């Protein structure tokens, strides 16, 4: 509350890490489907179902340009790529796949780096 705190989390090399992070999210061999914004003109369906894409290289840009307030908002915009997949693709096809490989995948150097 007022003048009181928590001790101070050093949050310095949040930003650093999420970049690392993102880094190994976009060359791992399952990232093909999220490398780039989905096509809305070419995908059916996909513009008025999917009421907020997101996608590898929009959150690399959002990080790079200072649009992540912190690292939370950052695991937002990672979690909504997969959310989306889900949303929209089988389990069982391979960009299905894909997404709950890469969402575990995201997990783990999640925990790892930060909890």
């Amino acid at each position: 509350s007022m003048s009181v705190k928590k001790p101070k989390r050093d949050d310095s090399k949040d930003l650093a890490l999420c970049s690392m992070i993102l880094t190994e999210m976009e060359t791992h061999e399952d990232a093909w489907p999220f490398l780039l914004p989905v096509n809305l003109k070419l995908v059916p369906g996909y513009k008025k179902v999917i009421k907020k894409p997101m996608d590898f290289s929009t959150i690399r840009e959002k990080l790079s340009s200072g649009q992540y307030p912190n690292l939370e908002t950052f695991a937002l915009d990672v979690r909504l790529v997969f959310d989306n997949c889900e949303t929209f693709n089988e389990d069982d096809s391979d960009i299905g796949r894909a997404g709950h490989n890469m969402r575990k995948y995201f997990e783990k150097k999640w925990t790892d780096t930060f909890k």
